[PDB]
């Protein structure tokens, strides 16, 4: 396994972004500013084994708690969590640092945001990678109910939609929720099939799951505390603003990222799939590429060699110069 990080021994950073909203990081290296940007429901511990690889290669390397998250700001208010609203406070939040542009790196709903970033602030960023996430067109004539209500794999963000009603769930019990989640693809002991209809994401499942492979009781134990901080309603906003984000998504016109680019797809993830990404090139002129096999969703934990690999390969050919 790679180095990993012990929280105690990082530099922790804050920038007040906004007078109620403070986001919180770690950084480690010298060279390049490289942002990491996590998904749901994680932290920026997901990138415990890539922040001391990255830094080693040369890189100076800004890891976020993401708005919602740990030491940062959860603000209760959906629309704080639109990706408008998330993308100019990460703006924001380089002017403060005084940082002209920066790498970033995203997975899951940080992938999202990654891109997004890149597609609206180019300026800002000197090149983007995202782990699993695709970067899709905007169509200006559908419904964002529409597409997620076809794939049956979606189900379970409907279930995600109502407040209050999956923060219940996935507050009950902070332990068997990570246990739950933080699995390889073989391990999975989840179905995203009518997730509603059984009328829970845990219904289903082992009380006292067993420990996937891929983690350790301390591990799960770091996610445990962040998430009593301020528990999963600000992390499930990610997921309640799709009109918003279309509307705004449509506001970027014919327009591609002619910056640097990078779509890594993971074999197993059954929700991001590999082929949600073809034809990426389409809009993205300078796009490359890796695959990772035999990985599921939880990409910088399953696969940790590999993803340092993949992005120090590329940000040592597209994002120094
Ligand atoms: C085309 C972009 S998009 O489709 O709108 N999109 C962009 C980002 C994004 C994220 C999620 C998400 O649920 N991520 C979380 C997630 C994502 C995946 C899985 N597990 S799985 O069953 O896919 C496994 C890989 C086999 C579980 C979970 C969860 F909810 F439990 F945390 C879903 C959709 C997302």
């Amino acid at each position: 396994l790679p180095t990993s990080c012990n929280p105690s021994d990082m530099s922790h950073g804050y920038v007040t972004v906004k007078p109620r909203v403070r986001l919180h990081f770690v950084e480690l290296g010298s060279g390049p500013a490289v942002c990491l940007c996590h998904g749901f429901p994680e932290s920026w511990y997901s990138w415990r084994y890539q922040i001391p690889a990255l830094a080693q290669a040369g890189y100076r390397v800004l890891a976020m708690d993401m708005k919602g998250y740990g030491e940062s700001s959860a603000p209760p208010e959906i629309e704080e969590y639109c990706m408008e609203v998330l993308c100019k406070e990460m703006v924001t939040f380089l002017d403060k640092l005084g940082l002209s542009q920066a790498v970033f790196i995203g997975h899951d709903w940080g992938g999202m945001l990654v891109w997004y970033m890149a597609l609206f602030y180019p300026e800002r960023v000197r090149a983007v990678a995202s782990l699993n996430t695709p970067f899709i067109p905007a169509n200006p004539n559908m419904s964002p109910l529409e597409s997620i209500k076809a794939n049956p794999v979606f189900d379970y963000q409907l279930y995600f939609q109502e407040p209050g009603v999956a923060e219940a769930e996935l507050e009950q019990n902070l332990s068997r929720t990570f246990k739950s989640l933080f699995r390889a693809s073989d391990e999975s002991v989840l179905s995203m099939h009518k997730v509603c209809e059984a009328g829970g994401l845990f219904v289903n499942s082992p009380e006292e799951p067993s420990l996937s492979r891929m983690v350790t009781e301390e591990e799960i134990q770091f996610y445990v505390q962040q998430f009593k901080k301020s528990g999963f309603r600000g992390p499930l906003n990610w997921y309640r603003n799709m009109e918003r984000n279309w509307k705004w998504a449509c506001k970027s016109l014919g327009r591609k990222i002619l910056i640097p680019a990078l779509m890594v797809t993971a074999e197993k993830d059954f929700v991001l799939v590999p082929q949600m990404s073809q034809h990426m090139e389409d809009w993205i002129p300078h796009l490359k590429r890796g695959h990772i096999e035999d990985c599921g969703h939880w990409t910088q934990m399953d696969k940790p060699t590999e993803v340092n690999q993949i992005l120090i390969k590329w940000l040592d050919s597209d994002a120094r110069n």
